């Protein structure tokens, strides 16, 4: 309630600024709450940080599974066109949040753990998908199934963030999901 | 000759620890020459990383070069492999330079802008190669060249710097020139 008030008014700050320019005293006042009253909520604005990228990592996790259970009847280059937008989606509509949770990862151990754990989880299942279009002859045998998706994933975390940051160089965000899908095909079901 | 003992001394120290634990005194006790005459050579710490990136970036950039006028006479897959290796072989002997440097794209403009304006150059080489394979008829009209280019170049930059950090998740450092070789040529000859 003052929780969701902290948050939204962390997330709303983070358009503007960097979280090195955000103040304790920005958020309280923004939530309309004092400093000690903060506090009690969170120990620390880095502590919010921690938790907005865990909703939003969460979000594309419960998505990419809601996904898995029921996945689209199409041509294999749609089913992963789906799968990366959910990426592309959720990420997309937390620009400011996504841009200062991998800012974060350089100086916070809580921040690279949460999304670590994350990237090996999408990682192992972006694998199990890639051996089952092997075994039911879809792929050939080519790279270790693993190996290629620990890329594959890499790549769309460094060419997605790179577009929602407008970074020179990057991929304007309009064409960036055909750019991914494109590779994630050819690299998946060519030798 | 002292600037060369100062860029040594930052080499070495940023094996063991990172830029923000190195104190100038630290530098130039390993050059064995006053804090004084260090700031003679060098405004700041940040200003030597910035000095050793250059270096680093300047010498691939050069090998690059000296590949792109003396071509390997070897089929596209090898041909692809020995651009990769430049940049695998340079980065991969100067890791903690090329580790810290990324580091500092964060919080340094001259870094952020020296790394954009090399990453540019190569997606811009990338690209006409490409455009060069299709004009022979060798590769297919796919993707525009150019966003093609883009996202590989962005994939080996996370992809090599995870590998040569050791990160989890990533690809180990003996097995990612293979996975990124792979990736390239399906996603550069594929439809
Ligand atoms: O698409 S499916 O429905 N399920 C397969 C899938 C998937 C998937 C996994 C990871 C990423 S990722 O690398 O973009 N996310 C990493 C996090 C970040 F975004 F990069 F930051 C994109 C897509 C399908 C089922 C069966 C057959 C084909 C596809
Ligand atoms: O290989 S060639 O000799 N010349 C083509 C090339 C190339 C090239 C460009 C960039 C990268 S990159 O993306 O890895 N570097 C970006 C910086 C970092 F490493 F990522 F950080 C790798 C290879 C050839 C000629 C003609 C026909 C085929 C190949």
């Amino acid at each position: 309630d003052r929780e969701l008030a902290i948050l939204a008014t962390a997330e709303n700050l983070l358009e503007d600024r960097p979280l090195a320019d955000i103040s304790v005293d920005d958020l309280a006042k923004g939530a309309g709450i004092s400093r000690p009253t903060f506090y009690f909520y969170f120990p620390s604005k880095e502590a919010v940080l921690l938790t907005l990228l865990d909703r939003v990592v969460n979000q594309a996790d419960m998505a990419l599974q809601t996904l898995a259970e029921n996945p689209a009847d199409t041509d294999r280059e749609n089913m992963w066109r789906t799968g990366i937008n959910v990426f592309f989606e959720t990420f997309g509509s937390h620009k400011a949040v996504t841009r200062a949770g991998q800012a974060a990862r350089a100086t916070s151990v809580e921040v690279a753990e949460l999304w670590s754990t994350f990237m090996q989880k999408w990682i192992a299942y972006t694998a199990a998908v890639i051996d089952a279009e092997r075994d039911r002859g879809a792929a050939p045998r080519t790279l270790p199934a693993h190996e290629l998706a620990t890329a594959l994933n890499l790549m769309n975390e460094r060419t997605l963030f790179a577009s929602f940051a407008g970074e020179q160089p990057s991929v304007p965000e309009a064409r960036v999901l055909d750019t991914l899908v494109h590779i994630w095909v050819t690299s998946i079901y060519g030798e």
